[PDB]
């Protein structure tokens, strides 16, 4: 497993970034906070409100030296097609955050959020600091969505403690 | 998976006539089944193989044969790909089943999974009414294969089953 | 301690309404349970998370949810912290149970024990009436979490066990 | 053993090449494409149209830098005798392609096409690239013949891809 | 010797047709079982032909003759259908048994594993499936059919009259 | 830990004069150390052993002896217990160190940890200037112990080192 | 031999009221027992500890407590030492039992034997009426032991075992 | 003792032209050797085989071939059998060597010893000039063994070994 | 074997009165038995001892003692040697049994086999009516052994059995 | 330990002339040695053997032979027993060493330890100037050996190494 | 085992008793004391003083219920030849004690007196009681003669102690 | 284990009675000479000694052909001497012209394989040993029966004869 106070497991994969395919990795985020979250599958009948809320609020994360990356076991071609589906047809539309592909499933496995039975991720969220250390993790059962505002709050509070103690 | 052996059992969610249906190797008993594998939905390779099989499905249906295409994508990707129009790299209406191998086990069982990238080679299997493999072939990821040759194979196997080899 | 698995059994002495009561996971069979861990009694940190949970306890009860707080301190420490008034960094009265983990085994089974120092990370578990873990989260030692977001989640899990579709 | 994207298994054996005995190996094909195909037995009651069709079209393969060799578990003496039986009579007449003998059965075994029970090969075909990597394999039950034109089409199509990738 | 002939089964060419034969078809008779390397070689085929020419002589003393190679039964038939004047066998009075799997030659200790073909081995097997005589040659030397006949007669004589000298 | 054994090395956070300080066995070289374990802070049991040691602390100091009390409680527990006044059940001012054994390893190393409930027996150790255990004592119950007698023992060990064991006769 | 556990069983020959008697741990069932070891009879160390326990033997008797002294000497030596007058380094009259541990197994069982020299450390055990060890101490050296502190210890055990652990 | 392999090495005492002489396999380098085993000297079986070989010995010399008969008897039995006139079941004059295998080790090494009764089967071996076994045969019982046919084999090996397999 | 222990078992084919007979140690229950070994039939040593034993055979029978001569030769050599007239180095007719040790196991079990050359030392055993060894002697290959002394020893054993042995 | 073999090693504290002294087998090289064991100091059995050896000790010294008594008692008991009036069950003055075998290893190594009660049998050993055991004897009960006979044996061994 | 307080090891053998061969065992001596002693060899140039002295005194032993048996590694035939040699001629003459043969040397081995190098017994002596317990043992080197008077004193002393244990 | 014919005689060393006195003799003393080494059960038996006496009388006849005769039993050398000093008319040996070797340890009989382990005495075995220590002849009789000295002598001459001559 990953665990709070421990260096985050290394990851590398193909992501959709600003409608391009780009390889990314844990090392790209050196010196920045990272919010890494998992979701089960592209294109489902579940409302993409969590992914869309992170995309809508990305600028709030960017202004506190924090990046946001979404991950699922779908291919990077699925992610791009999801992105190019209009919001009114189940789609994501424009994304302000990277959608990373975990086609081999190793990333979800390394992050301890893979359901091996069905072969998809639980809804896991990780806040990783500028040194690759995991500060916060949470995991929800497949159906339930979580608060963007609360994640932002946490990221800020980690920063506050860095700079001013407890 | 070898010619003359029973085909490995498979079960999964497929897109069949725009709906999600559980299908399995046993659903095909008494029928010929062309099971073929492709790498991924929505790539920049035009889906001409899948589309050609779909356009010719009724030629298979008239010889007591079903056709099922398989990839490691989920059944949701499958449905979205069907619902994307052809002019946009989609499949549009499909006359064949699109089977999801999300767990990758079906591809593994058929000896077509590339483990590194986590996707399947382009492998094709003709399975007879008792579930025995009569023909397999496997192509490297880029090259498309021939629908009319597949149909000829299927009919050649039926001819032999009814008449024999001697000439 | 993974989501979708049954919570590990626990048993220990808690300070429940100013008495010592032996308490176990079996006591919550048929209810939701927020089980959270904190590092230490009597620190120089604002115990705001613990108080916030006691203040909003009625609201968790109103949705059939119990709240249990837990740390590696003795039950004697918990009592002494409760009897310290809030104006002096104490807890004052508490509407939630404070479970003592003196043997450190409950923090160990919930995967939140730091073995070096011998105290628990700030871990939180939402457990359903079948003892199944629906949600977990862990924060590093200093940062407090949000009670209202916890309640929101308990409600949202309940909504799903009745409709499962927060979307037309 | 043999799978697409892997280097083909090494082989060496005696072949009939232009009515003459020659020792040939996979190494003799470096720099060239190779269609290697197996058939069950010389002199059968099944019209050998597959072998004849390949020999007739050997020129077409030669023109796109591709050699063709047929293999069965028969001895090279059976191969030559069959080549010397006229087509009128169920023979092969002359042959524009190498006829390789797998008398020890080890070639068929290495290519995963030997049936151990009767000791003869299934109708397997392999397309092997100039670096000896397998690009295509197919296997048929003993009775059914494949299409030579479709095999040519495939060879040309793998060539097309090394030259131009694919983006439609 | 003083030992049972290993069991064998296979497809033979017998009077121009395919028959499945086994050691058990030869209970109550003498069997001469000989192996040769390959059909259609350039070695002179005069051993097989002599056995065919003299087959009736062996029948008259209740003895069958079976030639075996590792060729298929199709090869056997094709070799039988090639005129003698062309290096073929022509009409055959004895069974030509196919050892395609090579297991018969292996069981009889005559298989050269490396090239995968039989040496020129001959076995005289009695009515109870006991081996009375064996001989093996290194090379395309041919053996005398008359002398084989003599040995069969001599084994029969001994079993009827003992071996005491007159 | 038996007698003529060196005392097991220990290290930890202690409250010393109302302030947190890291201490260890090394700090006591060239001194006598009285090291004693008690089960828990804040119990209903009489705290008097700790108090008597604190009151008489100067008397141990005058014979080159230091006194350290230990339990499995955190150092925060210990301080809160110190800031709890005596009338109220606390310890008030402490003239001796209160060492925290949060990890439980010190109790375990000194053979006094009860692993079942995870707390220490009431053991006392007199350790000499070379870190050799001259005396050990263990009680299974909130029975007290004379601080006067512990001082007597410490003086006696010094007497015998200086004069030996021969009876005046 | 650990506080909370049952005292190891012992048996052997003691001097009691100038006489040889077999005594064992079972003889003290229902009573308190101070059992204490010393190294040797007739040394040049003052036997003030042994004499002091003897002098206030009846104060132990009055609280249902017996005192047994043990070393690895024979009972013949014990008797001789009892018969040496105190001005000469002897014991004179003894009101406590002097147990002989000639095989050394008693010291070995109580974890007080120094195998190398073959004599006991100065260990003292307070054993309750059920055979449970309530108190133990071991000294490196003849530093004496307060007899009055052992008595106070005995009475405090008796008080707690009746009343519990609370602050009167 | 298998065709195509080197003949096991042997050494022992033989009767040669009426005398005792140590012979070994190396004595035969550069010559063909016919080496044959028989059970016992002095039985009630007609010694037709040994006598026939002896009478045609010079025909084998003419093609550079030597003949050695062997049994598990001592050289003394050999000599005494030689001095027994032919009309009494003796061998009379011998033109071939009679080798003794008293320890039974030659017969073991050649794969012809029956251990239970402690005597050799009727094995015959043709060994070429380099000591390779070209031909072996073994008979149960005191059936014949043609000498003209043994000779013809020796001539045939010589031919092929110089000319090859083709006629 | 050793004086005092039961004689090892033996069984084999003997020449008895010019004919082949299967004999064994059991055939001699109730009789004394003189069992001696010699190296080989038909050697250049005078068969002085064998012949002397045969001349005195009835003297042994008179005292209920049999005599068996043994060697590693076959029973067929024994016969030939018996049917060779004494003046030609043969034995001429024999009044004692000549037992064949062809397998060499009898000499092995009696402790007189030389494994190197494969023949027996000159060993003699006197075996009582219950099969106990009462006397053994072993000699160098060239030696003279006396029948009269052997007969004396047999009688003396018979003496001791009847009358004890107190001076 | 059997006759004709080297005596096992021993080291211990003895009472020699009213003082404690460490003595060992090595101290006796070049000399004969009578080493004998007895059960316990201060028993009710009259100390008859030990007193006799002490009385005749000079007769042993005269022939180059020390005498050492040994039991499993401590050297402090030994002293106390020596400082007890002979008319009180005591030994009074002693002219021979009293060796303490508190660890019982000496009794063990000389094959006279009774492991059950933890004390030695009445064993006696004559050891020669090179450490070789020349004579040994062991009794069961309290029954007494003869000092005259032991003295005789010693003289007899000495005579032998000189005459035969 | 040959150690004091232990049952004496069993022996059987041929003895010379009153001029006749007789087999005797340890069992024959049940209910009686037995002095069992060993010497190296019959017919030595060392005069047989030890043996003769015991024989002279045999009846003083019988008075006290004690048999005496001498043993060495010689055969019973040497014993008898030695007894048949008059004392006036260097021999033993008439013997009033049993002379046991230990030809196999097993008796001497079992009594721990066999010197394995030369293969003869040391001069050992054993007093065995009526139930076969060894009460006394002693061993001298080969040359040195022991005392019959002393051996007799011992036997009486053992009996004395048995009849009335020795206090003072 | 025992020795057999064609083998070198096991070395022996021992004390023998030679010319009425003790001498140490070993196999080495007999190099360059023939040796008759014979075993008998025991001195002083009621079986009067034909075998031994007969060898002594014929002693010179063996000395004449370069051959020594040594008699051996498991008896001590003192028994040997005592037996020699017993006059023949009394069932003794009288003068001996042959060495009488003593095998007290029984090793020599054991090494020559003539030792009966049950009773610990030799069988009546005789060995003829050559100048080079090689056993030419062995012969063993059961305990009661005597061997002929003439035959033994005939044998020695026969062995010598064969060292000089062939076989007509």
């Amino acid at each position: 497993a990953p665990a709070v106070t421990q260096h985050a497991p290394y990851f590398k994969g193909t992501a959709v970034v600003s409608g391009e395919f780009k390889e990314i990795s844990l090392d790209d985020f050196k010196g920045k906070y990272l919010v890494l979250f998992f979701y089960p599958l592209d294109f489902t009948f579940v409302c993409p409100t969590e992914i869309i809320a992170f995309s809508d609020k990305a600028s709030e994360f960017h202004d506190v030296n924090c990046e946001v990356v979404a991950v699922s076991v779908d291919s990077h071609f699925s992610h791009l097609a999801w992105i190019n589906t209009p919001r009114k047809n189940g789609g994501l539309g424009h994304m302000n955050i990277a959608l990373l592909s975990d086609l081999t499933k190793q990333i979800s496995r390394d992050y301890g959020v893979l359901l091996e039975g069905p072969g998809l991720a639980l809804r896991g969220l990780f806040i990783i600091d500028p040194n690759g250390v995991i500060k916060h993790l949470s995991v929800n059962d497949l159906p339930v969505g979580r608060s963007v505002e609360e994640t932002l709050r946490l990221v800020k509070a980690f920063q506050f403690v860095e700079a001013h103690g407890e």
